């Protein structure tokens, strides 16, 4: 599923996201629009085995399992495949287990490079939330 900005935006709203350990929704639509370009299917293989999965591109070393990423934990308790879903209720779970985990939204590389310290507000204009 490809979302629109302001159809994501109402759904990360609807599942807590916004101002989650006080980021703002814009930071979070921004995270997913750099991340996936909204799209739920995204998968990006990195260079130590793991894969990047869905809206928000989560890891599968620590967060999910996928069943072929080395000495993988999954902190979240769910196959990467339910981060691939339609809906993005898991994706929204975890996304909130990674950024307790002691760096913020920082663990997003997207977010960090495009987003972080930029106007994020911009990504819920013309949303009516």
């Amino acid at each position: 599923k490809v979302f629109g900005r302001c159809e994501l935006a109402a759904a990360m709203k609807r599942h807590g996201l916004d101002n989650y350990r006080g980021y703002s929704l814009g930071n979070w639509v921004c995270a997913a629009k750099f991340e996936s370009n909204f799209n739920t299917q995204a998968t990006n293989r990195n260079t130590d085995g793991s894969t990047d999965y869905g809206i928000l591109q989560i890891n599968s070393r620590w967060w999910c399992n996928d069943g072929r990423t080395p000495g993988s934990r999954n902190l979240c308790n769910i196959p990467c495949s339910a981060l691939l879903s339609s809906d993005i209720t898991a994706s929204v779970n975890c996304a909130k287990k990674i950024v307790s985990d002691g760096n913020g939204m920082n663990a997003w590389v997207a977010w960090r490079n495009r987003c972080k310290g930029t106007d994020v507000q911009a990504w819920i204009r013309g949303c009516r939330l």
